[PDB]
């Protein structure tokens, strides 16, 4: 492991560490909810 | 070391092993010796 590090360097092994996992995903399929709140904000704040 | 191997593969660490060492070098600076043996071989074997 010392020899492998000697060739590749310090940053390469540390940055190659895994990140992605299947449980942290977030899905936004709602327009219906966000469109309603979007309109009432326009309606109340109307100036121009 | 298992994670590092997982990324890079099996062949990469094995082929990257060191080879060169300063003590195995071989120097041929002699023409004077090799030219003499070269001529006598011609002289004896002359046909054409």
């Amino acid at each position: 492991i010392d020899l492998v590090t000697a060739e590749l360097g310090s940053d390469w092994p540390r940055l190659v560490a895994p990140t992605f996992d299947a449980r942290k995903a977030v899905v936004f399929d709602d327009r219906w909810a966000s469109a309603r709140e979007d309109l009432v904000k326009l309606w109340l704040a109307e100036e121009g």
